[PDB]
């Protein structure tokens, strides 16, 4: 039993899966940050500082979980001479940085101590900004000025300038610490820091990684030399050339292999970021979607002409470096339709269901958007209701409203990801994952707006999962073959429903007349 390993540095912890050649998933396994290390005294895996806005996590909290993780293997019995390959993934836009003379102690480890041990000075900066970081709006506004705004730096970067990205977290550690940056010889993502440890050399940052950083001109493959003078300076050497993301980055360090017995051939392919792993990990394709639906819902697209906004994120495609991806975040998701279903049908998911069953495809041109809390793809708050003739009303029959909720978030959803050039394509798939994708009806009115059939997939180890399939993908030749050839015999997602006889006429006119609406409320 030949397997690659797929690992997954998070937010809460660092988890593994084992994938054997059949590409079936038969070992997992996680340290969990809060209760495995609880000395570091983190909530969630991060301390969120005395601000409210800053938000980091121990660098050698995420090196000791690694000891602890490879420890754990070891004692339940894993066969470490049967790895042929390994990737992961890491959490996106948090950053390490590396103290001057790191590398020296990378590559000279010992395998009788711990990485912890070893690399316990290696580090300019102790406490990690992660992805839930929001204190550099400062940064941001100086970056988007700085490149001619947040149009322009998206155009370059796929994004405008967020908070989390990597770029304007530097730009706050170099104007805040000047003298730990000046300190710093290499700076990596989650994803390369890790890849790092596994080679005992520093690993470049993939194409994909390296777009969630207002950094990397998602276009030519290149660091933006505007982008990187405005964050902090003599960066690009800290950063070193980005790689495609199927690189084989080098071959495992001997010290796991004389430590846990890897074979010393074991491939190395380079880490990329949890959401693009993500759509690795559920094989999507040109063409294809995917709705995470939850308290918030994020949409995965295929991208191979994006049109970067001041809404979403592009990133370089994982498994197609020649396209994109990109996730669109929906403020307004679980909460939305749970409050819907208590006003509105008595509390019952089943009656939810039952009024979705009971109401026509384009719920008789009654259109609804409900924004609770500010939503971000677009910024908008209220419910706003409109009638047949376009006539905003004060509210609907309680039928009405379910199908205009479920009929309206997935319209949006559709509209949206055509914004950044998404198109519905004849061989288009729709997978769906989440508390709502249990609920069939819902996933109905989804191939109804999309025209497309909807698969159903579990995606808790998506990431995990992904990144054992980027290995194979390496193993099985990288770039000269393609991805999907590849992960064609792992296992298929379940059709869950497939678009109506007549939904294509329905929504081809009711599409637009929501677009217009959507403009209507965004402009007044
Ligand atoms: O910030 C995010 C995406 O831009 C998150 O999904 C982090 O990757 C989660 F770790």
């Amino acid at each position: 039993r030949r397997c690659c390993l797929g690992w997954d540095f998070s937010t809460q912890q660092v988890k593994v899966v084992a994938v054997d050649a059949e590409l079936n998933v038969f070992y997992e396994e996680s340290v969990h940050f809060d209760r495995d290390l609880p000395e570091f005294g983190t909530q969630g895996g991060v301390h969120v500082h005395k601000d409210g806005l800053t938000v980091t996590s121990p660098v050698l909290m995420w090196v000791q979980a690694l000891d602890i993780i490879l420890e754990k293997m070891k004692a339940s019995g894993f066969d470490f001479s049967q790895v042929l390959a390994l990737s992961g993934a890491g959490q996106q836009h948090g950053s390490i940085y590396w103290k001057a003379g790191a590398q020296q102690a990378l590559t000279s480890l010992s395998p009788d101590l711990r990485l912890h041990q070893q690399l316990q000075d290696c580090f300019s900066i102790s406490d990690c900004p992660v992805w839930m970081d929001s204190s550099t709006t400062a940064q941001c506004r100086q970056l988007e000025a700085a490149v001619g705004g947040a149009q322009a730096l998206s155009c370059l970067t796929g994004s405008r300038a967020y908070e989390r990205f990597t770029g304007n977290q530097i730009a706050k550690i170099y104007q805040q610490n000047p003298e730990a940056y000046s300190h710093t010889e290499r700076i990596s993502l989650v994803s390369s820091f890790a890849a790092s440890l596994f080679l005992g050399s520093y690993s470049p940052i993939d194409y994909s990684d390296g777009s969630g950083m207002n950094l990397l001109q998602i276009q030519d493959k290149v660091w933006s030399q505007a982008c990187l003078g405005a964050c902090a300076p003599h960066l690009e050497e800290k950063l070193s050339p980005p790689v495609p993301s199927c690189s084989v980055v080098g071959a495992i360090s001997s010290y796991y292999v004389q430590r846990y017995g890897f074979p010393p051939g074991c491939k190395v392919v380079a880490f990329t970021g949890d959401n693009p792993a993500s759509l690795a990990g559920m094989r999507l394709e040109e063409g294809d979607i995917a709705v995470s639906l939850g308290t918030s819902d994020t949409l995965f697209l295929w991208l191979q002409e994006p049109m970067p906004a001041l809404e979403g994120h592009i990133f370089c495609n994982p498994v197609d470096s020649q396209h994109y991806m990109a996730l669109l975040c929906f403020k307004n998701g679980s909460l939305m339709r749970e409050k819907i279903r208590n006003e509105s049908v008595s509390r019952s998911w089943s009656d939810f269901s039952k009024a979705l069953q009971s109401t026509e495809m384009g719920n008789g041109g009654n259109l609804g958007f409900y924004f609770d809390v500010m939503e971000i793809t677009p910024e908008i708050i209220g419910r706003h209701r409109f009638n047949t003739e376009n006539h905003k009303v004060a509210a609907f029959p309680g039928d009405v409203e379910v199908r205009a909720l479920i009929e309206g978030q997935f319209m949006a959803k559709r509209i949206h990801a055509e914004g950044l050039g998404y198109r519905v394509m004849s061989k288009t798939k729709i997978l769906a994952t989440g508390g709502a994708s249990h609920n069939r009806e819902i996933l109905q009115v989804l191939a109804d707006v999309f025209d497309a059939p909807v698969y159903v997939i579990d995606t808790a180890n998506s990431a995990c999962v992904g990144s054992a399939y980027r290995a194979f993908h390496g193993l099985a030749g990288g770039t000269d073959v393609p991805f999907s050839e590849v992960v064609k015999l792992a296992p298929n997602p379940r059709l869950a429903a497939t678009p109506s006889p007549g939904a294509s006429q329905v929504y081809e006119a009711l599409l637009p007349q929501y677009a217009k609406l959507e403009q209507r409320i965004l402009s007044q």
